[PDB]
């Protein structure tokens, strides 16, 4: 007999990814209520976490209350010395450690980013743990490659901006 | 009673790190045999692996050969399209799941990276698996807080150099 489960999900949301993306195609923010509200419908949430950049400014520090508050953990990147003059804000190790890791636990992985580097990781949680995975991205911005290995792909367009 | 096994250890190395950083530091660049010969030192290897990008340039093709021949299994990073005007070149998703893959089968990971994003991936090898983590890296170009989380560290200097 089946238990008629809801779907489980887990949301990873890769917020500066959003928030360039965005600012870059359509000079607007990411609505993060419309997001949660359409993303989690008749969906068990197993685990949703928003992985941003720690901030001393107040605005920066109210945005990640009002993500707490929409339901994310919010991840802040850990400080990281750099010494190779590279870019300090990639959270694509950390996303992709905990997306390996909590894909035995649901039947679909979210990802919210068009990094075309995350092709890897939805490729192996489907061979290693045969789960979906979801990417909403912004479509002109989001690579070709992520969105074909994707099961589905959702555009961050209008209908999720504020 | 004990087996008195070798050490089993598993090596990634992020060639383009290795590449840019020697060119960068030294003008010179990274001898893979000194390298293998030392690393590999009464050691047991269940896993050498050198990420690096495709080329259908004969030198690098060349280049390719001479790490198969030291003994690593060459990856080359698949095709991903790119929309976003960012770095095509980034192996960070495919160690991160390769080595969190392999850390339960050896008893020390080998990083040969001086990319500090790194530092969260040893972290977590520590954590889960209670592995040991060597990172060799070009000091002056290498993230303090990557040395830092390793159990030990290499400097890539004029001891591994061609």
């Amino acid at each position: 007999m089946q238990s008629d489960h809801k779907e489980k999900i887990a949301i990873l949301v890769d917020v500066q990814n959003v928030y360039y993306t965005c600012r870059e195609a359509y000079r607007s923010n990411f609505d993060y209520n419309q997001f949660w509200y359409v993303a989690t419908q008749e969906k068990e949430v197993v685990s949703a976490k928003a992985y941003a950049i720690a901030s001393n400014d107040p605005k920066q520090r109210q945005f990640h209350h009002i993500l707490r508050g929409v339901g994310f953990e919010v991840m802040l990147k850990p400080y990281i010395q750099r010494r190779d003059g590279s870019a300090k804000g990639d959270w694509d190790v950390g996303i992709t450690l905990d997306a390996i890791e909590i894909a035995p636990d649901v039947d679909r992985v979210i990802l919210v980013s068009g990094d075309g580097d995350f092709s890897l990781l939805v490729e192996r949680i489907q061979q290693r743990y045969n789960k979906k995975v979801t990417v909403y991205g912004v479509p002109r911005l989001t690579s070709q490659t992520l969105i074909d290995c994707a099961d589905n792909f959702v555009a961050i367009d209008d209908d999720f901006l504020l």
